[PDB]
């Protein structure tokens, strides 16, 4: 159970974005139905009044929280991967439009899942803004909590993989458009019951055997990290 408070650009807090530049749902409940339109940008997908300005090559940091800003972020039970996607705003997220910029599942060296490191990072994870065409974009940050993902929602609606999905409105101002944005995948649609990484038992299968759901990260992506960039308690 987690939500996005706002974003930082190049280590600078953009301020509370909830219902302003983030298409915030009413609460931190997960999405679990893979075929629901809620998979696109969560349960209240509508245009919000502002878009955060960035340039290609900037560091865009999402900041998650559980109940209040910079708290325990997400229950420690909710082990799983994190991904970030981008789509043109004109799509409203519909169609084969979502391109993956970032994926982190399990770090074998540190023996930690992405969510575990997100807690340590005070809810902060980042992507580098790609060199796509200037314009309006949706960045879709997705956490998949796998604590009940041994079951499929479609079979047992009281269990299943849990998706915490947030879409931020981002405007890319300056970019040389060196890597034009390609086709992507649909949400809902990309993930189905037989997709790798959707049904998995984290208690008895080694985490080193986990494979995150496709699609693969786009070759044009510039990287990203789960790491604190700024201190929320100073502001
Ligand atoms: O010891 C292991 C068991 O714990 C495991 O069972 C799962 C434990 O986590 C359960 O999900 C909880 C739902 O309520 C949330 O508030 C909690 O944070 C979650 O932990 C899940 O439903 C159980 O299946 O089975 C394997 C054992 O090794
Ligand atoms: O799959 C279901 C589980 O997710 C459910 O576990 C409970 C889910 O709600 C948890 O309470 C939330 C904690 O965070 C607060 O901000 C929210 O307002 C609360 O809703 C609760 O602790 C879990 O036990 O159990 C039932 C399963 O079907
Ligand atoms: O537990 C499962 C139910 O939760 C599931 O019911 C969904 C409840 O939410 C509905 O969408 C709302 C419709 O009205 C507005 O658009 C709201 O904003 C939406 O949240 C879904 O359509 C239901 O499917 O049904 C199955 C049950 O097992
Ligand atoms: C999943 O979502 C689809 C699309 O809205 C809906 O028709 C179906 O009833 C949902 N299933 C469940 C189990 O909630
Ligand atoms: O579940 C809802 C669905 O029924 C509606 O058609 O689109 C919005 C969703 O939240
Ligand atoms: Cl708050
Ligand atoms: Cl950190
Ligand atoms: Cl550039
Ligand atoms: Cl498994
Ligand atoms: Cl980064
Ligand atoms: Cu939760």
């Amino acid at each position: 159970h987690t939500l996005v408070w706002g974003v930082w650009v190049n280590g600078v807090d953009q301020g509370d974005g909830r219902n302003i530049y983030i298409r915030s749902p009413p609460n931190n409940n997960p999405v679990k139905n893979l075929t629901s339109p809620d998979m696109t940008c969560n349960v209240d997908n509508r245009v919000v009044p502002k878009s955060v300005p960035v340039n290609a090559g900037d560091t865009l940091t999402f900041e998650w929280y559980h109940n209040t800003r910079d708290d325990d972020i997400i229950a420690s039970s909710h082990h799983g991967p994190i991904a970030v996607y981008i789509a043109p705003a004109a799509s409203n997220g519909q169609g084969n439009v979502w391109v993956k910029l970032f994926e982190d599942a399990y770090n074998v060296t540190n023996s930690t899942w992405a969510v575990d490191r997100l807690i340590t990072a005070h809810g902060q994870h980042s992507v580098v803004v790609p060199h796509v065409a200037p314009g309006d974009y949706l960045f879709r940050a997705e956490i998949i909590a796998l604590h009940e993902a041994d079951s499929l929602y479609s079979q047992n609606p009281i269990r299943g993989a849990q998706f915490y999905i947030s879409c931020a409105q981002i405007t890319i101002n300056s970019s040389d458009d060196s890597t034009p944005l390609p086709a992507g995948v649909p949400f809902p649609g990309a993930y189905t019951d037989s997709t790798p990484g959707i049904q998995f038992n984290i208690y008895t299968t080694p985490a080193t055997s986990y494979v995150a759901p496709p699609p693969s990260v786009w070759s044009g992506a510039l990287g990203g990290s789960i790491a604190q960039v700024g201190d929320a308690s100073l502001e």
